[PDB]
């Protein structure tokens, strides 16, 4: 008699670590900074987006305080915001599938911090 096992139960408690998101047709990178805050927890989601012109949004009819959002360029449509519910709390926050973009990490860790060289300039 012996037998060995050791486990916790699921392995999400390590799903905070730095890193992008890509298209889920298109593979190109975007995301702003600002729109996901560092938490480690069931229930992962967005508070703000990037609100470009390439993706786009259509209200729900049979959800009338919620809606649905797509990636109106390659023709997606699987990510939402439950809005006009919240608008005092943390509540109206938007969330998505895994089908409708892709995460790239960080190399390690690093990221969310400041660095700035730039230059440009000429008169003749
Ligand atoms: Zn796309």
């Amino acid at each position: 008699m012996s037998f060995c096992s050791f486990f916790g139960g699921e392995v999400f408690q390590n799903h905070f670590e730095p890193g992008v998101y890509v298209c889920a047709k298109c593979s190109y990178e975007l995301f702003s900074s600002h729109s996901k805050y560092a938490h480690s927890s069931p229930w992962p989601a967005f508070t703000e987006t990037i609100h470009p012109d390439s993706v786009t949004k259509c209200p729900e009819k049979n959800r009338p305080e919620a809606l649905k959002v797509s990636c109106g360029k390659c023709g997606n449509g699987l990510g939402h915001e439950f809005l006009n519910d919240g608008p005092k709390r943390g509540q109206s926050r938007f969330c998505i599938f895994s089908s409708s973009l892709k995460f790239v990490p960080k190399g390690k860790e690093a990221a969310a911090s400041q660095g700035h060289l730039e230059h440009h300039h000429h008169h003749h």
